[PDB]
């Protein structure tokens, strides 16, 4: 449907957008506690909730950000927005760009947010990433994420020094979402 | 031998005859280029996430043939790849979005598994290059598909050449693509 139309998304092709939490297999445990954890999720979301999102972190293409588009479709049949973004596009444009904070506003406001590949190439991103994850935080805005990472390497990997605060993000984001790793063949 | 998986776009296929082995290595540059290329093929899968090659160096050297045999050692291996004469696609452009089907040439284009881009420079255009050019690489830099290129230029002599501020960005976040999408071999 016209679902697509209420998703909106960042600097990834929309064609990625048709998906269904009923074209996931129940193979193996890393979907079926997702998706489980999904539907439970879009089931019970109602505007201001408490509500802890997913990160969804795994090997390359075990459809992890099918995962995201999916439940975003989800969502959007119960008549809720939802927002998707390429993430480690969103640090690039920021890099090299008329308009962009009008944006980062809508991002950090949207009702359910969708970060997709977090992890992949200090830091001015203690002014950025950080803010909006806490804005989400303050104001129970559910926050879904996609990594090639789990917890641990995450943290490790976000711009090595010779601090602490990026322990400090990786906390907002374990508050934000419940892990999950996701198995599987290499869907490609 | 492995021919019909390795095609071409824009260049008598006549040129696409090539062997890793028809090379002898000469002087070095072209040594870490072998190398690059067997270790790309014996890691290689898809939605990997893997550097390409972007061999620059004067007229009359191998950038071309070296694609070629890149191409072929693939082929040797199932992976099909595709290797297109730049500068004939960009002058072809100028005058026919018009009302069709080429443009669905260059939807296969930047989606194909292995994209290899022969001669990039020599020449042309900015709505192309920011637009048609563009798109190309933050697309398969989002699906993590492997692009190669060959150019008369080295990395920063290709965007002093495009420049034609403002477009100094523009010609920084398209350099930027290639380079997070090929590592740069001098060859001589
Ligand atoms: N559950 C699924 N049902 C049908 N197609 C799927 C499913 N999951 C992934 N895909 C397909 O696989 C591809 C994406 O895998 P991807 O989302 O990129 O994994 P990452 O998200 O890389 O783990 C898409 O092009 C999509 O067509
Ligand atoms: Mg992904």
């Amino acid at each position: 449907k016209r679902q697509e139309s209420l998703i909106q998304s960042m600097f990834m092709p929309r064609e990625i957008l048709r998906a269904s939490l009923s074209d996931v297999d129940l193979n193996d445990d890393g979907r079926i506690k997702a998706i489980r954890f999904a539907e439970r999720f879009v089931a019970e979301y109602e505007p201001g909730k408490k509500m802890k999102g997913l990160y969804l972190h795994g090997s390359f293409g075990v459809g992890k950000t099918y995962l995201l588009a999916a439940i975003a479709n989800e969502l959007a049949k119960r008549n809720v927005s939802s927002l998707i973004v390429y993430v480690p596009e969103l640090f690039r444009e920021l890099k090299h760009s008329q308009t962009m904070n009008e944006k980062l506003d809508y991002i950090k406001k949207v009702p359910v947010l969708m970060l997709d590949d977090l992890g992949a190439e200090s830091w001015v991103r203690d002014d950025v990433f950080g803010p909006i994850l806490q804005y989400r935080m303050f104001e129970n805005l559910p926050t879904f994420f996609t990594s090639n990472f789990d917890m641990q390497q995450l943290a490790h990997h976000l711009t090595y020094s010779q601090k602490v605060k990026a322990a400090r993000i990786m906390e907002r984001i374990r508050y934000l979402a419940y892990p999950i790793e996701i198995t599987g063949p290499n869907r490609r």
